[PDB]
């Protein structure tokens, strides 16, 4: 289980329903790296994301590309269009892909947000990876990210994949960094 | 909804975890044919059956060849060894069948015992078959199909792909029967 956010100085994640910054194309390049490349042959991976999150993708890419893409909510009736799969909890979503036809197709499983699915994800016992991205500068946002605890993330210095240096988009750095937890 | 069985005439369906009569090589030729044909290319269909039905099977006769197998449990932890899916009641099964990535890999669904399932998918609303092979025989057992509402359930007297003669085989006579319900 791997978690993977976007976040302000602010440890804001939302705005209105969207990212609080303008469009970083590298940083959503790295994003759509990152939840696609799959490490086994033959084998896909599984993006989960709330409602919201769903809604807040450009309808123009949902679902996501080259990914099986699951929706949590405890509302919707069935899975909103594009939509591969519908669960009502994390645990139940979690479940599913331990059946062995599924389990059989799946290699990893990314969780793209929101808020309170990162909450729910962050705490589940178990080895858990956060792939963080650090925007270093504010914005006004709505929705938060959690604080990660230090009594139990450990923060990666390395990451294959991942580039340590700081970025710059449109006049706004970031950094990608790695915690991790078992 | 497609539910196939075969009774003795005293509506016998099992002694001790196996069927009651002997082996009707031309009976079993027509379940698996039944099951196994789909409509649609790339398309499978699925068979649910209890934990029982499940065991009773031959263990190198597991899971069924070229159908999707599916286990109703309540307790079972895991699934068992081969089987596809795990569930816990007709219900899920359902509705694990209506999601997207599913329902465009399978074709028909077929109930395959126990009685406690037979019973459960009969009154399920919807449109429902019954295919029913009459042993016309009596044969001790200690389970027993579900008794058809005739008020609802209605004898088809023909259906393709379905043999309309009496049949016999190692002194044994059957006949092929098809009920629906709206
Ligand atoms: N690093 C990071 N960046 C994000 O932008 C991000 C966004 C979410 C949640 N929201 C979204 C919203 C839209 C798209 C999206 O359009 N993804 C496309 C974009 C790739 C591209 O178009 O260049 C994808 O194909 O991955 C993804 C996540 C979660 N974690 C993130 N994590
Ligand atoms: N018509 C009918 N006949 C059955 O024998 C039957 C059996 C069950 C439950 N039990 C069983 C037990 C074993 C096998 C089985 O070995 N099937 C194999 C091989 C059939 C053959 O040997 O020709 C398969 O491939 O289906 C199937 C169902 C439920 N509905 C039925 N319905």
């Amino acid at each position: 289980l791997n978690c993977i956010v976007a976040v302000s100085q602010n440890m804001g994640i939302g705005k209105n329903g969207d990212l609080p910054w303008p469009p970083l194309r590298n940083e959503f390049r790295y994003f759509q790296r990152m939840t696609t490349t799959s490490s086994v042959e033959g084998k896909q991976n599984l993006v989960i994301m709330g409602k919201k999150t769903w809604f807040s993708i450009p309808e123009k890419n949902r679902p996501l590309k080259g990914r099986i893409n699951l929706v949590l909510s405890r509302e919707l009736k069935e899975p909103p269009q594009g939509a591969h799969f519908l669960s009502r909890s994390l645990d139940d979503a979690l479940k599913l892909t331990e059946q062995p036809e599924l389990a059989n197709k799946v290699d990893m499983v990314w969780i793209v947000g929101g808020s309170s699915v990162y909450k729910e994800a962050m705490n589940h016992p178990g080895h858990l990876k956060l792939f963080v991205t650090r925007i270093m500068q504010d914005f006004e946002s709505d929705t938060f990210f959690p604080e990660i605890d230090l009594e139990k993330y450990k923060l990666l210095p390395e990451y294959p994949g991942v580039l340590s240096d700081v970025q710059e988009e449109k006049g706004i750095k970031y950094k990608f960094e790695v915690y991790e937890k078992n």
